[PDB]
């Protein structure tokens, strides 16, 4: 349904174009930019997928143990008539007991914001109960696309709320 | 169907966020940046909608009478966890008889590229004959959204090929 189009839009528009050349940007930050004494940013992009489609624009305000650190070197590309459309990513540190536990490239999945707004607009004909299924369908289709296509550059983090920093840390430790 | 989700994604993700503050950027270029002797960039964003979903990334190569001139001051905003996600636009001149006939902010509609790629991917389950209807449906839904919501900042340019520069000029002269 709606999520299926959004999922393919996510892969074709964003993931297919920045994942193949994301590792080099992380290398460039770690070697040439990252502080000489602060470890290394992980090699994988971690994507948050709140199934309730609550996607705040500020990750740091969504968890005090998460806070912005730096940005990777931005990726530019001529896209659909725009000269040097800029694809940017933000590096975040994760705090356990007040000490930096992990640093990675972390962001939410924007199409989930699109689903949430459509449920809020009268003309979209989208319901709140419809949204929760589309949120799940969006992740499934995204998983199917990434299964058979770059690889090992993207880890999906889905969660439903009855610590987000502990949730993300939990994924970093597994690899 | 698929286009309906893409159309609302286009409005919620891009148009709702740059159209309200596009006029000021055009003012800033025209006054502080644009060459003292080259006229004024038009106040409206013109969006190309090729119904065949052929969207080249280089506008200039799609018509020799169209060629890149400059970029507007980029718009930045914290979006879905990304700090200072950059929304950029490119200014183009239109050539009639080899003399500059018009200058405006021109770009293609990216979701049409997404539709085209889905028709090319086996897992998307999207057909070429399906695409042509979805391309038309995408424009209709986009027209419906813009009808009852900013306003007079965006002109849609749809066309089917049996001069793109003459086609765009035709729209500038009407206002
Ligand atoms: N700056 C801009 N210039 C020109 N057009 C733009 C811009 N911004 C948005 N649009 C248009 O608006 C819709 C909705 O996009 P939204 O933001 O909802 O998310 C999009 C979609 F899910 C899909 C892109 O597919 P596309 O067909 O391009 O659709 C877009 C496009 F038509 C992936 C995702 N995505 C794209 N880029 C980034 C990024 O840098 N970070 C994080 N996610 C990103």
């Amino acid at each position: 349904n709606v999520a299926h189009g959004l999922a393919w839009s996510y892969y074709i528009g964003y993931l297919r174009l920045i994942l193949p050349e994301l590792q080099a940007r992380i290398r460039t930050y770690n070697q040439h930019y990252n502080n000489l004494l602060r470890g290394a940013v992980s090699q994988r992009l971690y994507i948050l997928l709140p199934l309730d489609c609550g996607v705040p624009d500020n990750l740091s305000m969504a968890d005090p143990n998460i806070r912005f650190l730096d940005k990777l070197p931005q990726q530019t590309g001529d896209r659909a008539g725009i000269k040097d459309r800029v694809y940017s990513n933000s590096i975040y540190e994760l705090l356990e007991n007040g000490q930096r536990a992990g640093t990675c490239v972390l962001e939410y999945a924007t199409p989930l914001q699109t689903l949430f707004a459509m449920s809020q607009y009268s003309q979209a004909g989208f319901s709140r109960e419809d949204r929760l299924e589309q949120a799940k369908l969006f992740c499934r289709t995204l998983e199917d696309i990434l299964a058979d296509a770059s690889q090992n550059n993207c880890r999906l983090i889905a969660y439903q709320e009855p610590s987000l920093s502990q949730e993300v840390l939990r994924h970093l430790r597994q690899e």
